[PDB]
């Protein structure tokens, strides 16, 4: 757009392309993602601003179309997982960034706001240890089909703030392992994946899950697998929140609230991340 020149692309998101650019009236360095009610709705997101969700600097409708000006992030999740390979990323890392992304959806979500598409892209890092939600809000406003939250998979229309709870479980462990806990290929193979790790649901788990638009009684029967299998080397206390992050049912699922006094963040500092820009 006449006011910035681009530098870089660094992705190509669902939404659009997503440049970094460089404002011209200004010199600030931004992130321009290029994609009446996604405007009002767009509108609302400016001012859902918290220090773990990427800043919305200005949302531009010219020339009859639409482009969203964000502060710019050096790195994405995804990438410092990538680097941290061999590794691993450590244990006080892992709970910091956790502990944050929890502050980051507490906030939205006691404004009504959910993510809805949370995956390690979408959560950026920068070099002073922060970890922020990016994209948060557009999608009210291949796909990857990994951190999506059971009721969605099962065609629940109306669901809840707990569907980034469990997004955010599936990246907990994620980190932890070094390996994607749930790596679906369709949304059966998501589905069974999920199964038969946690079992399939039932009534007694997950009361009206029968009911649910794509459920069958034909699914596979799966009995569930123990947590220590799942995420080792994780202990007691990480291994019992993520275990209330990944209940089958949406009511019981831990909220981000909650999950900030879990004991596991009895300890909780904020390390500085070795990064590579």
């Amino acid at each position: 757009m006449e006011n910035f020149q681009k530098v870089e692309k660094i992705g190509e998101g669902t939404y659009g392309v997503v440049y970094k650019a460089r404002n011209k009236l200004t010199g600030e360095v931004v992130a321009l993602k290029k994609i009446s009610t996604a405007i009002r709705e767009i509108s609302l997101l400016k001012e859902l601003n918290h220090p773990n969700i990427v800043k919305l600097l200005d949302v531009i409708h010219t020339e009859n179309k639409l482009y969203l000006v964000f502060e710019f992030l050096h790195q994405d999740l995804k990438k410092f997982m990538d680097a941290s390979a061999l590794t691993g990323i450590p244990l006080p890392l892992i709970k910091s960034y956790l502990f944050q992304l929890l502050q980051g959806l507490a906030f939205c979500h006691s404004h009504r706001v959910l993510h809805r598409d949370l995956k390690p892209q979408n959560l950026l890092i920068n070099t002073e240890g922060a970890i922020k939600l990016a994209d948060f809000g557009l999608a009210r406003a291949v796909v990857t089909l990994w951190y999506r939250a059971p009721e969605i998979l099962l065609g629940c229309k109306y669901y809840s703030t707990a569907v980034d709870i469990w997004s955010l479980g599936c990246i907990f462990a994620e980190m932890v392992t070094r390996r994607a806990l749930f790596p679906g290929d369709s949304e059966i193979d998501q589905l069974f994946r999920i199964f038969r790790t946690l079992g399939t649901p039932d009534e007694v788990v997950w009361p009206g899950v029968t009911s649910m638009p794509d459920y069958k009684p034909s699914f596979p029967k799966w009995a569930r697998q123990d947590f220590s299998k799942v995420v080792p080397p994780l202990d007691e206390d990480g291994r019992s929140l993520l275990s209330q992050m990944l209940h089958y049912d949406p009511n019981k699922r831990i909220s981000a609230k909650a999950a900030l006094a879990h004991p596991f963040f009895q300890d909780v500092t904020k390390p500085v991340p070795h990064l590579r820009l």
